């Protein structure tokens, strides 16, 4: 019949907004993507391509379900993280903030 196989546009029910972590803290993010057979998103921080280390752990599902933690947390950090959701129906994006709040370097013991 169908000459493919059933598949939906990819559209994120839940979406993150502007958070704040303060620096050398953890930092986790969830976020839900509809589509089949399975949509494929990228994350991207400043119009480049970030790589998952140490630091950064991007994490998959089986269900669509993606994450980013990162820790420690740098003021490089903050930003504009513009992921992409491309599947065989379409592709969709969103756009989210993030701040950083510096510690509080001070001759004191914290």
């Amino acid at each position: 019949g169908s000459s493919g196989s059933s598949g939906f546009r990819p559209h994120f029910l839940q979406a993150p907004g502007d958070l704040t972590v303060q620096e050398g803290k953890l930092c986790r993010m969830d976020c839900k993507v509809s589509g089949l057979p399975t949509p494929d998103l990228s994350w991207q921080l400043d119009g480049k391509p970030v790589r998952p280390d140490s630091a950064h752990k991007m994490l998959v599902r089986e269900n669509g379900v993606h994450s980013l933690i990162i820790e420690p947390v740098t003021s490089r950090d903050a930003g504009i993280y513009t992921c992409i959701a491309t599947n065989r129906a379409g592709q969709n994006s969103f756009s989210l903030e993030l701040v950083v709040a510096a510690k509080e370097s001070g001759p004191s013991s914290g």
